[PDB]
């Protein structure tokens, strides 16, 4: 067989994390007078920190699926749109001090 | 068979986390006079910290699925839209001091 | 068989992370009076830090799938659009002090 032996003496292990994984000032603004939106933001961010870690010790792990880490993400979509007619008309007749803004987007970081 | 033996002496293990996983000032603003919205934000963020950890020790784990970590995410959508006619009309006749803003978005970080 | 032996003496392990994985000031602004949007931002960012780590120790792990890490991401989409007619008309007759802005985007980092 397989003998496993571990000897440790006068160790010193330290693991420090600071402000890890923080998410701040996130804005989600979809829409804008649209018709169909499939808004599915997906995040899988992993911030892993290990120190002095040991893996698994197995003797004859035989048969089928053993310590199998399986992750499946299925996001299948079926979106259909049937419209008779689409018009975006900005009809501005006459005369005067008119100021028209449509879908006005302004970003100012400063 | 397989013998496993672990000896430890005068260890010192430390694991420190600070402000970990914090989420602040998150804004979700969908809509805007739309028709159909599928708003499914999904997050799987993992912030893992380990120190002095040990895995599993198995003797003949044989047969079928053993210590299998299976994660399935199914988000299947079926969205249908049938509209006779779509009009966005900004009819501004006459004359005067008119100021029209439609879907006005302004971001000012400062 | 296979003998495994580990001897350690007077070790000193340190693992420090600071501001790791932080996400700040993220803006998602889709839309703009569109028709069909499939908005699926997907992130798999991994920030991994290890020190003094050990892998797994296996004796005859034979049979099937063993310690298999399988990740599947399926995002299949089927989007259909059938429209009779699409018009974007900015009809501005007459005469005056008119200022028309459509889909005006201005970014000012400063």
């Amino acid at each position: 067989g397989g003998k496993v032996q571990i000897i440790n003496k006068k160790l010193d292990l330290s693991n420090v994390q600071s402000k890890c994984g923080s998410k701040d000032n996130i804005k989600h603004v979809p829409g804008g007078g649209s018709v169909q939106i499939v808004y599915k933001p997906v995040d899988l961010s992993k911030v892993t920190s290990k120190c002095g870690s040991l893996g698994n010790i197995h003797h004859k792990p035989g048969g089928g699926q053993v310590e199998v880490k399986s992750e499946k993400l299925d996001f299948k979509d079926r979106v259909q749109s049937k419209i008779g007619s689409l018009d975006n008309i900005t009809h501005v007749p006459g005369g005067g001090n008119k100021k028209i803004e449509t879908h006005k987007l302004t970003f100012r970081e400063n």
